[PDB]
C-alpha cells in the first residue's frame, strides 16, 4: 500500500521560456528502507496528430534531467533535493488546451517507482506577446492555440505551437477566413511562420504533402531590436499580411 | 570465424541533404542458428567540444531507424533487407574534418552483436554551394569546416557545422582575420549565421556566455528564390558583411 512518498515544489507558479525554474524534490521514506536509484525531472506537454480526420494526442518530453543519484532512504527519513533548470525556448505557451507538466520520477530498485506531477503555466515570451498584441491591433483575435504534429520543419521537438487568429475587421474578413502563426524563439530573436486559411482548407499538422504541390510558405525572421520596437512591428506585420490580398 | 555476418551495401557513396539513401542489409547465418532481435541503421557524425583549450570529439546520432525486427537465422542462411531513408536537412557536409557514417547494428540475443560501418560523403546542397561560391568571389577562401558543440542555438542536433573563411583581398584582410558562417537548411530556404574573428578571439563552440556581455550576432534568412539567383546573392552578402568594415 506504498511506503516512500515523493513531492516536488517549484518556487513560482508562472515562468516564460528562457527563465530559470527552481524548486525542491521532497522525499520521505516509508515503513522500511528502500534503495533509490535516482530522481529525474521532466517537462512534458502533448501534441495532436490527425489521422483519418480523428485526433490522437501524444505526449512529448520537452526537457529532462537528473535531480539526484542513488541513495538509500531509511524509515520516515526526510530528504530535500533542490534543483534548477532553464525552461527551453521552444516550451509551448499555456493557453487553450495546451498544458505543460513537470513530472518527477523517483526510481526505486525493487521497488515500485514513485512519481509526482505539477502543472506549470508558461507565459508568452515578451517578444512573442509583442507580436500577438500587434496582430490583434490590426483587426485580429486569438481563437485557438495548440501543439500540432510538425515533421516538415524537422525541429528539436516533433510539434510546433500553432496560433490561430480570426479576423475581427471587415478588411481582414475579406482577405482570409483565418490566420495562422508559428513562433520559433531563439536567443537573438524570433522566427515567424505565416499561413492562411488552414482551417478553411481542412489542414491539420505540418507535413511535406502540404508543400509538394508547389504551395509555399511565408517564413520571416525578426531580430531583438525589431521585436522590442512596437510601432514598426505592427506595420511590418501589416505589410507581410498584405501579400494575401 | 564461422560466425553470423552482416554486410550493408548502399547504392551510392555520395548524397546531399534531403536526398533518399537506398540500400540493402545482407545477413548470413553462422555455424549455429541464432535469434536476431532487430537490425537498426544509424547515421552519425562527430563534433568538437573544447574544455580548457583541449579538443574532445564526441559521437552524435543524426538519424536512427529499425530496418527489421526479430527473426531466427539458420546456419549459413542468407537474408536481404532492403531499406530507404531520407538524409535529414541538418546532416553536415563532408568536408574538412567532418565524417558522416551509416552504422549497421544487428542485435543478437545472447549473442555477440554484429556491426557494419559505411562512410558516406555528404555534398553541399546547391543553395549552400551558391553561398560558398558567392563568399569566395567577394575575396574569401574556405579554410576550415567542422562540427562544433552548439547548445546556444538549441537545435535538433547538439552541434552546428561551422565554416571558416580566410580573407584573400586587401579589403577583407583590413576587415577581419576570418569569417565564420553557419548554415541552417530547411525545405523553404536557408538561414545564415555570421560571425567574425572567432579564431582571433580564441572562441570555440557556441555558448550562452559568448553572447551574454552584449556581443551580438548576425542572423539572416534567405528564401529559395534569393539563393538561386547568384548575382543578387553576392551583393546581399557584400552588404551584410559591410557592417563589419567599421
Ligand atoms: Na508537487
Ligand atoms: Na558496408
Amino acid at each position: 500500500i506504498g511506503a516512500a512518498k515523493v513531492d516536488t515544489i517549484l518556487e513560482k507558479d508562472a515562468y516564460f521560456p528562457g527563465e530559470e525554474v527552481q524548486g525542491t524534490v521532497h522525499v520521505k521514506g516509508g515503513k522500511i528502507a528502500q534503495d533509490i536509484r535516482y530522481i529525474d525531472l521532466q517537462l512534458s506537454t502533448r501534441y495532436v496528430i490527425v489521422k483519418d480526420d480523428e485526433e490522437h494526442r501524444k505526449y512529448a518530453t520537452i526537457h529532462s534531467f537528473r535531480v539526484t543519484g542513488s541513495f538509500t532512504i531509511q524509515p520516515g527519513e526526510e530528504h530535500q533535493f533542490p534543483f534548477t533548470f532553464t525552461l527551453p525556448l521552444d516550451t509551448p505557451i499555456t493557453v487553450g488546451k495546451v498544458e505543460v507538466a513537470v513530472v518527477t520520477d523517483l526510481d526505486i530498485q525493487g521497488g515500485i517507482d514513485k512519481s509526482d506531477h505539477d502543472r506549470i503555466f508558461v507565459e508568452a515570451h515578451p517578444w512573442i506577446e509583442n507580436v500577438l498584441e500587434a496582430i490583434e491591433n490590426l483587426g485580429f483575435r486569438l481563437n485557438e492555440a495548440d501543439c500540432e504534429q510538425a515533421p516538415y520543419f524537422q525541429r528539436r521537438l516533433p510539434f510546433v505551437q500553432e496560433f490561430e487568429f480570426v479576423p475581427t475587421s471587415g478588411y481582414y474578413r475579406q482577405m482570409l477566413d483565418e490566420l495562422e502563426l508559428i513562433f520559433l524563439l531563439d536567443e537573438d530573436g524570433l522566427e515567424i511562420i505565416f499561413e492562411v486559411d488552414r482551417r478553411a482548407r481542412g489542414l491539420r499538422g505540418w507535413l511535406e504533402e502540404m508543400y509538394n504541390d508547389g504551395e509555399q510558405l511565408v517564413r520571416v525572421r525578426f531580430s531583438q531590436s525589431e521585436l522590442e520596437d512596437t510601432e514598426e512591428l505592427e506595420e511590418v506585420l501589416e505589410e507581410i499580411l498584405d501579400q494575401y490580398a
